[PDB]
C-alpha cells in the first residue's frame, strides 16, 4: 500500500505515472478571435482531462479513496493541475505560456482583460519557479500534493469513515512531504535551507489556487461543458 | 534589515503584541458582517503595521497586500475564533453562528468550519497561529506586484527574506515544543497547504460579495492607502 513506499519509491512511482504533452487542434485560424482561443484552450482541456485521470490512479493513495472522494478531489483541483502543467512547461520560454508545443502563447497574441491578468499570474508563476531551479521530482509532489489538497477540506465530516478518509490522505501528504524534504537533503540543502524550499513551494500551491478560481469563475461566465460535471468524471474513473 | 535581525523568539513576540483586539458584534447577516468587518479594518492596518518587514516596503506596496489579504485575514481570525466552538462560527463573542443559521453563503459557511476543525485536530498554537496570519498578508499579493523598475525587485526578495524568517520561526516554535526534525517538516507542509484552504474561501467570498451587489464593502486601494498614511 501507498504509506509504505520510501521516498525513493514515491519519487519513481510518481516520475512513471507522468501524463503525456498534448497538441492544440492542429493548424487554428490565426489571428484568434476570443472565443476561437477558448476553444483551442477548451478542446485541449477535454483531451487533458482522459489523461489526468490515469494520471490521478497512479498517485499513491488515490485508489484507496472510495470513488465518490476521487471524484471531489478532482473536481476541485483539475484546473490547478492543468495549470500547474503550463507553468511547469513554460519556464524555459520567458514571457510565453507554452500550452501546447504547437501553441506557444506571448500576452499580446491570443485574443478579456480578467484573462490577461490570469496569464500575467501563469507568466509570473512561471518565472518564480525558474527563479527557484524547480526541480522535476519537486514539481511531481507538487502537482501530487495539489491532488490530494484541494478538495480535502471539504469532504464534510461526521461517519467515521469520512473521518478515516481524511485522514488517511493527511498520511499521504505526509509522505509526499517526506519526499520533497528527502529530495532536498539529497541535493546537498542545509536543513534551514530544505525548510525554506518547502515553504516557498507550498506558498506557490496558494497563489495557483487562486488562478484556478479566477478561471473557474470565468469559465461560469459563458453560456458554454466546458467544466467537467461529477458524473462525467465519476464515469471516467471506473476503469 | 531589523526584521531580518530577529530571532525566532523576538518575532513571536513582536507578532503577539501586534495582536488586534476581539471586537463585539454590535448590535441583515451581511449588515452584521459589515458592521464588524468595517472596524475589524482599522485594526487590521495597525496590526499589519506592526508585522516586522512590513513597513520596509514602500506604501503602494503595502496597500497592494493589504488589499489583496484583507479577507484571508478576516476568515482566519474567525477560524481561530470558532476554534473552541466545533459546529459553530464565533464571529464575535455576542454572535455565535452555527450551521442553520447560516441565507446564501452556507458553502463558504462549511469550509470556515472545517477550517476551524481542522485547526482543532492539530492543536494549532497561538503562535503558530500569529505566524500564518503574517504569512498571508506578505504571500497573497506578492506574486503581483509588477517587477519592473529595480524598485519592485527589491520589494520582492525583501518579502521572500521575511516569508523565510517566519518559516524559521515555525519551526523554532516546533523544535521548542518537541517535536522531531521530521514532524516539524510535516507540520510546517499541514500549516501552509491550510493556506490554500484559505485563499479559496477568500476567492468564494469575494464571488459572492459581487453577486450580492455588494461589491462596496470591498477596501478599494485609495481607501486602503488613506488608511495607512494616518
Ligand atoms: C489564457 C488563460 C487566462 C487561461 C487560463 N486557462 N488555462 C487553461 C489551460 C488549459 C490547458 C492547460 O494544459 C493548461 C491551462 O492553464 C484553461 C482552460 C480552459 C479555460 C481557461 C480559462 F480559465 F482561462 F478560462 C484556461
Ligand atoms: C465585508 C464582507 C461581508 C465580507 C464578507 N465576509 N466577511 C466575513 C468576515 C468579516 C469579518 C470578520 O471578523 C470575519 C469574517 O469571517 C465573512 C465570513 C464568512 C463569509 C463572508 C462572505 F460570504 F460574505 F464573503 C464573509
Amino acid at each position: 500500500l501507498a504509506l509504505s513506499l520510501t521516498a525513493d519509491q514515491m519519487v519513481s512511482a510518481l516520475l512513471d505515472a507522468e501524463p503525456p504533452i498534448l497538441y492544440s487542434e492542429y493548424d487554428p485560424t490565426r489571428p484568434f478571435s476570443e472565443a476561437s482561443m477558448m476553444g483551442l484552450l477548451t478542446n485541449l482541456a477535454d483531451r487533458e482531462l482522459v489523461h489526468m485521470i490515469n494520471w490521478a490512479k497512479r498517485v499513491p493513495g488515490f485508489v484507496d479513496l472510495t470513488r465518490h472522494d476521487q471524484v471531489h478531489l478532482l473536481e476541485c483541483a483539475w484546473l490547478e493541475i492543468l495549470m500547474i502543467g503550463l507553468v511547469w512547461r513554460s519556464m524555459e520560454h520567458p514571457g510565453k505560456l507554452l500550452f501546447a508545443p504547437n501553441l506557444l502563447l506571448d500576452r499580446n497574441q491570443g485574443k478579456v482583460e480578467g484573462m490577461v491578468e490570469i496569464f500575467d499570474m501563469l507568466l509570473a508563476t512561471s518565472s518564480r519557479f525558474r527563479m527557484m531551479n524547480l526541480q522535476g521530482e519537486e514539481f511531481v509532489c507538487l502537482k501530487s500534493i495539489i491532488l490530494l489538497n484541494s478538495g480535502v477540506y471539504t469532504f464534510l465530516s461526521s461517519t467515521l469513515k469520512s473521518l478515516e478518509e481524511k485522514d488517511h490522505i493527511h498520511r499521504v501528504l505526509d509522505k509526499i512531504t517526506d519526499t520533497l524534504i528527502h529530495l532536498m537533503a539529497k541535493a546537498g540543502l542545509t536543513l534551514q535551507q530544505q525548510h525554506q524550499r518547502l515553504a516557498q513551494l507550498l506558498l506557490i500551491l496558494s497563489h495557483i489556487r487562486h488562478m484556478s478560481n479566477k478561471g473557474m469563475e470565468h469559465l461560469y461566465s459563458m453560456k458554454c461543458n466546458v467544466v467537467p460535471s461529477y458524473d462525467l468524471l465519476l464515469e471516467m474513473l471506473d476503469a
